C-alpha cells in the first residue's frame, strides 16, 4: 500500500535500507535518527559508498530536512529511543539498525508516541520472533509488535535449508560462512569493545579470523523441524562486502547432485522464494554479487557430493544489500497484513 | 649422512625449501635451477621476502655461484630438465617445485645424468606415490625413484584425519580449506594459464574465490582405509600466506569434544606426529601462524560439535613454510633410508 518507514541508526544497513526503500514505490521513508552524524555528514555518507557506488539520485538538505530525489525526509539526533518523535513524522514501521536495542524491552521504547511496530536488523537477544522472507514470513501475526529480520547469514542459509529439507530431508548439517569484514572489526590489532571477542579485535585486512555465529542454529527457529539439527561458525576474511555459505549436510533420502540443482532452480523460478533464492552455473567470485538483491544464490559448480547422502552446498550473499532489501520487504509485508 | 639437495624452480616453495635446508647440517643445497631469474635476481629474491622477512644471513654471489652462509651453490638457468647437469653439481635428491613436472615421465627427465631421486612439491597428475611425514612416510621404499610430498592442504589434513580415524573412526567427511593467495592467481581480472581455472584469474585481492582441490581425496591415498570417505574444496581469500582446514566429519564412535582435543594433544606430544601436529587454545588468527613450522595446528576453541558423532574441526597451516619444512624432512628421510 504505502509502508511508512523510519530508520534508527544510519549505518551500513540503515543507509542501504534507505536506498532500497527509496527504490520501492510502496514504501516511503518519513524519518531518520542517528546522533553520531550531522545533516551535512548524513548527506555525505549517503552520497558516497565504497562498495555500492554513488547514491542513484541527487542528495541534499534544506530547512533541516534530508532531500532525496525531490522528497523530504525528517531527521533526528537522539541517543535514546524514547525521545524520538516518530508519530510527529508519521512513521509506522521502524527499522532498528543501531545494533544495540535487540530486546523487546528496549525496542518497545520506540512505540510510545504513535509508531506501530519495530523490525530489528539483527537476531534478537531474547525471544522476539525472527522472520525470513520466503521461508516463514507467513507465520507473522499483526499482534507481533516487535520482530526481527534475523541475520544476513540466516537469510542466506534458511532458504537453501528449506528446499533441501523439504525435498530430501536434512538428517544433520554443519555450516561455515566465509564472511566479509564488518563495522565491529578493527583496522589494526586492538581491544574489542567489551572485551567480547578477541579475534575480532585483530587487524581485519591481514587476517583470516574465526568467529562464532548463531545463524545456523537460528535456522532451527525459522524452520522448527531443524531445531538441534544445524549449527556452524564463521571465518571473517579481507573483503569489504559479500559472503558465502558452505553447508555440509547428511540427507535422509539419496540424491544425485542434479536433483538438488533442479529443486533449487524450481524454487527460484516460481513460488514464495522467487526473488529470494537464485542460482548460477557460471564461474563466479564474490565481487560478482556486489549489489545483488537475492538472499541466497546457489553456486551450482562450486558444490560437491561425497556420495548420494553426503554433500557440501555453496550459496552466495551480499550481506549488506540482500539483507537490507529483505528488511524493507518484511516491513512492507507487515504493513499489508496489518491493513 | 648428508642429503645432497637440488632445487628446480626457485619460487615460494623453492626459496623456503632453501632456507629450511640451510638451518640443518644434514642437508646441503648443491644446485638451483630457474631460467626466469639471473644470479643477481636470485640474490634479491632470496634476500627479501614479503611474508617471511629478510633472509637470516648474508646472501651474495661470486664467480657465478650463489654464496650463502659461507657455502657456494651452483646456479643453472635451464627450461628443460634434461639440460640440468645435476650429476656434475653433486645433487642426489631434487626438489621439483616448478609446478609443471608432475608426472613420472616428466620428473624422470631430472634423472638422466647422475641424480638419484625426485620429490614433487605438489600432488602428482599420475599414480606417483605421495608421502606425508608423520602419517605414511614409513611406506617409502628405496625403489621409489619419483615421489610426491603431496600438497600443503593434504599435509594439514592427513595428520588430523589419522588421529580422529584411529581413535573414533571417520565414517565420512567433507573438507573446506580457506586458503591464502598463491602464484597461479592474478592481480587483476584476466585469463588463467591454459584457460583452466577461470575463477583463479579473477582479481585476487578483492575476491573470495572458490577452487576445486583433490587434497581431501588425496588423504584416501595417504590413509587407504579412508579412500572414498573424504573429499572437499577451497575458497582462496586475500591473505598472502597461511590457510586453515575446516573438516566436517561423521564419527563411528560417539565422543565428547574434550576426547578429540585429548587425542590431538597426545599425538602432538610424543610419537610420529611430534613436530607435525600441534594445537592451541588461544584466540589465534591467521597471521599468528606466519613462519610456523607445523603441518597442522588444531584450533581448540574454533571447533564445534552438533552432537556426539557430527563435528566440525579446524586446523591452521603455514602453506609455504610448513610444507617447505616437510619436503626437506622428506628428502632427508629418503637419503637416510637409501643409505
Ligand atoms: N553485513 C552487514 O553489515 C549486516 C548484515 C545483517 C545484519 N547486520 C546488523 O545490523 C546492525 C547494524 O549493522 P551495520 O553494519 O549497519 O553497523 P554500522 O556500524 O555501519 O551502523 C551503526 C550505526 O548506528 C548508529 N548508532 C549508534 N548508536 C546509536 C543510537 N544510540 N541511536 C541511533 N543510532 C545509533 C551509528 O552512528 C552508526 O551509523 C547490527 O546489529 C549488525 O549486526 C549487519
Ligand atoms: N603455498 C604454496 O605456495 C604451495 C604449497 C604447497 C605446494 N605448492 C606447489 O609447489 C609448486 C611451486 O609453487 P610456488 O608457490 O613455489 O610457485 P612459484 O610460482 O612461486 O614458483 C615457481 C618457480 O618455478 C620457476 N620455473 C618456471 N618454469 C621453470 C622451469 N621450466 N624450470 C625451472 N624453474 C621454472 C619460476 O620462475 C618460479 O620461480 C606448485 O606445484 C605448487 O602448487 C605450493
Ligand atoms: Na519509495
Ligand atoms: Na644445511
Amino acid at each position: 500500500m504505502v509502508c511508512k518507514l523510519g530508520i534508527n541508526g544510519f549505518g551500513r544497513i540503515g543507509r542501504l535500507v534507505f536506498r532500497a526503500a527509496m527504490e520501492r514505490g510502496d514504501v516511503e521513508v518519513l524519518a531518520i535518527n542517528d546522533p553520531f552524524m550531522s545533516l551535512d555528514y548524513m548527506v555525505y555518507l549517503l552520497r558516497y559508498d565504497s562498495v555500492h557506488g554513488h547514491y542513484p539520485g541527487e542528495v541534499s538538505h534544506k530547512d533541516g530536512k534530508l532531500i532525496v530525489g525531490g522528497k523530504a525526509v525528517t531527521v533526528f539526533n537522539e541517543k535514546e529511543p524514547t525521545a524520538i518523535p516518530w508519530g510527529q513524522a508519521g512513521v509506522h514501521y521502524i527499522c532498528e539498525s543501531t545494533g544495540i536495542f535487540l530486546t523487546k524491552e528496549k525496542a518497545q521504547a520506540h512505540l510510545t508516541n504513535g509508531a506501530k511496530k519495530v523490525i530489528m536488523s539483527a537476531p534478537p537477544k531474547d525471544d522476539t520472533p525472527m522472520f525470513v522472507m520466503g521461508v516463514n514470513n507467513d507465520q507473522y501475526k499483526s499482534s507481533d509488535v516487535i520482530v526481527s529480520n534475523a541475520s544476513c547469514t540466516t537469510n542466506c542459509l534458511a532458504p537453501l535449508a528449506k528446499i533441501v529439507h523439504d525435498k530430501f530431508g536434512i538428517v544433520e548439517g554443519l555450516m561455515t560462512t566465509v564472511h566479509a569484514m564488518t563495522a565491529n572489526q578493527l583496522t589494526v590489532d586492538g581491544p574489542s569493545k567489551g572485551g567480547k571477542d578477541w579475534r575480532a579485535g585483530r587487524s581485519a585486512g591481514v587476517n583470516i579470523i574465526p568467529a562464532s555465529t548463531g545463524a545456523a542454529k537460528a535456522v532451527g527457529k525459522i524452520i522448527p523441524s531443524l531445531n538441534g539439527k544445524l549449527t556452524g561458525m564463521a571465518f571473517r576474511v579481507p573483503v569489504p562486502d559479500v559472503s558465502v555459505v558452505d553447508l555440509t549436510c547428511k540427507l535422509a533420502k539419496p540424491a544425485k547432485y542434479e536433483d538438488i540443482v533442479a529443486a533449487v532452480k524450481e524454487a527460484a523460478t516460481s513460488g514464495p522464494m522467487k526473488g529470494i533464492i537464485s542460482y548460477t552455473d557460471e564461474e563466479v567470485v564474490s565481487s560478482d554479487f556486489v549489489h545483488c538483491k537475492f538472499s541466497s544464490v546457489f553456486d551450482i559448480n562450486a558444490g560437491i557430493m561425497l556420495n548420494d547422502t553426503f554433500v557440501k552446498l555453496v550459496s552466495w550473499y551480499d550481506n549488506e544489500w540482500g539483507y537490507s532489501n529483505r528488511l524493507v520487504e518484511l516491513a512492507h509485508y507487515m504493513s499489508v497484513q496489518d491493513g
